[PDB]
């Protein structure tokens, strides 16, 4: 029948995607596990647009052009498998299932291979932008069956956010790759929110700035190198007054939530053996924050330095150093993010495209920023770039940051303001640039209590201690 | 027939356990997947001791007193399930399978429940001490079927290391709990090795100490508050000369290995939502070290501060500050370790005993130290202690450490020596003691781009913004 695609799952997110598609001249068939929301949606915001409803699953399936394109925006987990299982029999080879939910990539790897067995095409797609991003242009990160891409390309790229004419949507890669890349985006997200919160914390508890003053600093920083959506909303949150003129944010319970996609990145980093330390710290910091009552109790007993009113003499220098600390740390976190992507490409055998991934994150998504355009640029120039930090633009940024980065950390250190993300970024940076790390002692220790053996430095190879061989020493 | 227990798996580890049991007056039946190693072992080190061999699996099973006690010391994974599956039919209800290998606890949870279904008793046991620890007194951490404990108690406690008359072996708890606790011990281990390596690195690259000088510092520190096995072997490694008089350790390739048990703790911390940041950093640092060629390349291009010959004027003060940094950081890592244990007890419904776990880690194991005795003591006094840092002894240690801890970190920061573990410990400490963290902004941010909602501080509850309710604000 008539409908370019259908979408099941009519939460605000999916409704806005359908609306977005309709506005771009697609006929969309809207459906849900239930009914109330279909009729209601057709009655209100879908009215007078190219949006048709459905009553049955077979009705839905019947209203869709060939090959049938079935997008799901449902809760992750078994409900995704529920729909898939009741849709497969109503389908024929070459039809396309699109999971747009925040599904864990091994599930998408599985659904991909299972559907493939039946000749059904699978697209596991990341979607980012929130409610309003879905309405006007989300970031879309499709992966799965490559042969499904020519069929969803025009729908996806038309509705996606644009960055300098270019759509924020390219084919990510095979199997669970789209959801994988969406996962990492969410890990990076956690990192950027933690880094921003540390800047706020240092200005508040160390500098003694009012929220309006910290808001103005974010206003100022957004006008420069840190230009980004998260810095904008932070600027906006910090000046937001409660009904009583007092800053609303200072009344919020300081216990961070996490639905899960953030820990997944840290876990994956661990599985893959990549040092994604900042995202790790960002996840652990939310875990720390959850422990509200334990911290109230801790605050009454554990000592720390006094923060005098005059700890910051030069407020301009303080703020300028902090900007470089935030900015350099962010560069570390993203450099770590792309190391992860680099290792996952290699381990999973996925041909992940670094410029395209950065492009897809430039707009639509929560982490959108000018900074990301600069990442796209670096990888356009060298798509084989082994680390972001080997790019001149980022190497220069990090060189310029040196003094402000270290000064802000020593300052937070001296005055007892927690900087988990700033600290781990500098430690990683200083470790990463070390030709020789103290892991030589680590190896010696291991060979000592466990005879686990060790390799010799090629420049130290000798009679005993030969190159490319596992050496054990009797240390006793 | 005759044999208190049998042990399958005749690697050096298991051989030494059998030997240890024999010396304590047990008749042990030795067996292997194969034969050569059984005959060979009976021919040499088991000769003239109460150790008998076996030829068949049924032969092995027949030589064992009732209820039959079958210990496995084989490679983790499927080989453990292999043995179990071929032993179960040759067994009868109430017989006891003991897995002493380094098995991942969910596997032990599974084997426990499966064997339980057949009325077979299961013990998943941690074993720590290495080759020589197995020969004279390892740490043993049994968990599984409580009803198996009265049957293995005397064998286990007799052969285990002693700390002040007390055996380093108590019943850990149900299902996979023994292996769980062994896992965490190994996470803690990673942390202590990384912390030690950072002290070494700072003295070497920042202080410009020779290895003999750093060895003497560890000699000195081992005579005090840091008294421990790992500090001893480090002291010993650092003075160890290669065949050419040059320090051997400086020739070792600085790429750390990890068999896996270390990442498991960080992953579990993530699954459980506990801020086990130091173990995380220790695992990530090994991951960083593996990247040898990328770091050589990084070292040639990325800038950092110069370390002048006179960066350390006062070597005595430098060393004294560092000792407090190492010591305070270690206290953080262990405090994090027991938070993990605390959450796992609660989430899994396991009645984990904190004094007993600390006791079991006091001796035999790689992390053995006087420090651990002090942990046992703290939990004997208050077994309900919510955090180690609420204990006076540790609170005082951390109070005394303040100045040396922060000074060493600011120093490594200023001069560009990586201190991932020192840094994360201080950040965690400063976060943990904060009544209010900037997770209030995090929550505001989330409620803004995703309407995820937030709670109000009870002391800020009002007309709008009521207590114990999920608030959303229209920030725009």
């Amino acid at each position: 029948m008539s409908a370019d695609f259908g979408l099941i799952g009519l939460a605000v997110m999916g409704q806005n995607l359908i609306l977005n598609a309709a506005d771009h001249g697609f006929t969309v068939c809207a459906y849900n596990r239930t009914q109330s929301k279909v009729d209601h949606f057709l009655a209100n915001e879908a009215k007078g647009k190219s949006i048709i409803g459905a009553t049955s699953i077979e009705d839905f399936i019947s209203k869709l052009k060939r090959p049938r394109k079935v997008m799901l925006l449902v809760k992750a987990g078994a409900p995704v498998d529920a729909l898939i299982n009741q849709i497969v029999p109503l389908l024929e080879k070459g039809d396309i299932i699109i999971d747009g939910g925040n599904s864990h990539f091994p599930d998408s790897n599985r659904r991909y291979e299972e559907l493939k067995k039946k000749g059904i095409l699978f697209v596991g797609s990341g979607v980012s932008g929130g409610e309003e991003g879905a309405r006007y242009g989300p970031s879309l990160m499709p992966g799965g069956s490559e042969e499904a891409w020519p069929h969803i390309k025009n729908i996806f790229q038309s509705i996606s956010a644009k960055s300098d004419g270019e759509p924020c949507c390219e084919w990510v890669g095979p199997a669970g790759a789209g959801h994988y890349v969406k996962m990492v985006h969410n890990g990076i997200e956690y990192g950027d929110m933690q880094l921003i919160c540390e800047a706020y914390d240092i200005m508040k508890r160390l500098g003694g700035f009012t929220d309006k003053e910290i808001s103005d600093v974010f206003a100022k920083w957004n006008n420069g190198v840190l230009d980004s959506f998260l810095v904008e909303i932070t600027r906006d949150i910090l000046k937001f007054d409660d009904v009583d003129g007092k800053p609303l944010v200072e009344k919020i319970m300081d216990t961070a939530g996490q639905k899960g996609t953030g820990k997944w990145t840290a876990i994956n980093a661990l599985d893959l053996g990549m040092p994604v330390t900042l995202i790790g710290e960002a996840v652990f910091a939310r875990c720390l924050s959850a422990l509200k009552n334990e911290r109230i109790r801790a605050s009454k007993v554990l000592p720390g330095p006094e923060v005098p009113k005059d700890a910051v003499k030069d407020r301009e220098q303080f703020v300028d150093d902090l900007e470089q600390a935030l900015y350099a740390s962010k560069i570390i976190s993203y450099a770590q993010g792309f190391m992860l992507i680099r290792e996952a490409a290699a381990t999973y055998g996925w041909k992940l495209n670094n410029p395209a991934i950065a492009l897809m994150w430039r707009g639509g998504c929560i982490i959108r920023s000018v900074f990301l355009g600069q990442i796209t640029k670096a990888y356009r120039e060298e798509p084989d770039l082994e680390n972001l930090l080997f790019n001149k633009f980022f190497a220069d940024a990090v060189t310029k940051a040196q003094s402000g980065w270290r000064k802000s950390i020593a300052l937070a250190t001296t005055y007892g303001i927690p900087t988990p993300a700033f600290s781990t970024a500098l430690s990683f940076y200083d470790g990463y640039r070390s030709e020789r790390l103290p892991a030589n002692l680590l190896q010696a220790q291991r060979d000592y209590f466990g005879a686990h053996t060790f390799r010799v430095l090629p420049e130290c190879a000798s009679d005993n201690l030969p190159v490319d061989k596992d050496i054990h020493i009797n240390w006793t």
